């Protein structure tokens, strides 16, 4: 009867003391945090980090008990796997080894892909072939390492569905291919939000929480976008979804980022009780 | 890259030096047991200290541990009739998910028994389906991959048996971890089995068998080449684990280093290089 709550990274402030942000998280109540690995140089040099930063990482987790199970890898908006530019997608694609070896040594359970083939610059048709072949190499690295990467329900066209996100899981056919649908993402489009849901049943690793509005895909407040959250939460219940939750806030820029948490916490907390979680 | 293993059991009874040893003889990784022994369940039991260590040792040679073979439900099945008995697999079930979320193991090999030890009969299948599916929900809040095992037990003998429980169960962390060796004792097309679990093989069990354990490479029924071949024309791109119990033979580095190079030839032979 247990349903894991997790934090985003960037809801909380900006100091990079694991510890302290890990025992913090815990304090606010929140069994794991994701971790971001962004378009930042700074959150970048994460993959470059030495043994002994790696293992502090590990020291934080398992002194607090609090998870860094994910990883939202987003810095592939800046490096898209379909950049027409093959520098920029060679970056992209070392970018996606080195978060995997990285995923590897400090225990993250699952690399959340961003499903952008260009942001940037315009998409077209080689774009989109370049993004598929890109994602293919990228599973068979995952598939090597035994690493999961979950597709995000995207800001974007391309993958602005589950059944987007299953019309490639099809196609790769990989264990390691899996979907971590946005609840908000997925609500500011056309979709049928709750059939999408249940379809996605099967492949569904992760979920993340929070509002939307069409066009307006970041920083919308709680009950002030168009998610049904508790139709959303009573969907993944009814049909046997059991992994865990994750409130994707910005509150990092707040004047104070745990008041903002705790306010978004008790807010989601309440739906979930609604819809029987 | 074809990543290649060796089992905890092949190289002489710390990790560091466990680690360091398959290093040496060319192994991209370890495949640790927590069997039926009180000895390697008491590593369910590890302090954070013990744990820390391991990651330790793990990130300093570069040899990772990405797999367990859970052997211990033998001994304490999720199908078992007494309460006792299978709540202490559930326990170690549990136990065996957050060891591996602790130490960074990616996969956790299943036994499939519904019980071993005792006959089975339809209610030792039901209770092992439902124990199952716990451990499945355990497993989607730890974000653990589960991958049955294919038996030298009638209820988990082919791939299809397998994939009949994965779609009971419809979780993405319940996955496939094919033995050739086992898959190959019965009466099953082996390359039909094999090209229809593609899709939810996550790791592969290298051994010889007969219609069981220790045969020696290449004395046993096992087509190792179609084998190899038949995973690498369907798309397979994930670890090759090295089975074999050398610990207590004569010379047991030897013995693997044959091992080793006996397998890479017959997968070179197959177009895996």
């Amino acid at each position: 009867k247990q349903i894991p709550l997790g934090i985003y990274e960037k809801a909380l402030p900006a100091g990079e003391c694991w510890l302290e942000r890990l025992q913090l998280a815990k304090t606010l109540g929140f069994d794991f945090v994701e971790m971001s690995v962004d378009e930042t140089d700074e959150r970048l040099s994460r993959l470059d980090w030495s043994r002994e930063q790696r293992l502090a990482l590990v020291n934080a987790i398992v002194e607090t008990g609090v998870r860094v199970p994910s990883m939202c890898l987003s810095a592939h908006r800046r490096f898209p796997l379909g950049s027409e530019d093959d520098a920029v997608r060679a970056q992209g694609l070392e970018i996606m080894r080195k978060a995997i070896q990285f995923a590897q040594d400090v225990g993250i359970r699952v690399i959340q892909l961003a499903g952008y083939d260009v942001y940037y610059q315009e998409a077209n048709n080689e774009t989109r072939r370049r993004f598929r072949d890109g994602l293919k190499e990228s599973v068979e690295m995952a598939s090597r390492a035994q690493v999961t990467l979950a597709m995000e329900i995207m800001d974007y066209p391309l993958m602005n569905s589950i059944s987007k996100a299953l019309g490639y899981a099809h196609y790769l056919n990989n264990p390691w291919f899996q979907l971590y649908p946005d609840i908000g993402n997925l609500s500011a489009w056309d979709n049928d939000v709750q059939m999408e849901l249940q379809a996605g049943i099967g492949h569904i690793v992760a979920v993340h929480v929070k509002d939307t509005k069409p066009g307006v895909f970041k920083n919308v407040p709680f009950g002030e976008g168009v998610v049904d959250f508790e139709r959303c939460f009573e969907t993944l219940k009814q049909s046997g979804y059991c992994g865990p939750y994750l409130i994707e806030m910005w509150s990092e820029t707040a004047e104070d980022p745990a008041a903002e948490v705790a306010k978004a916490r008790d807010w989601v907390k309440a739906r979930m009780a609604k819809a029987g979680m």
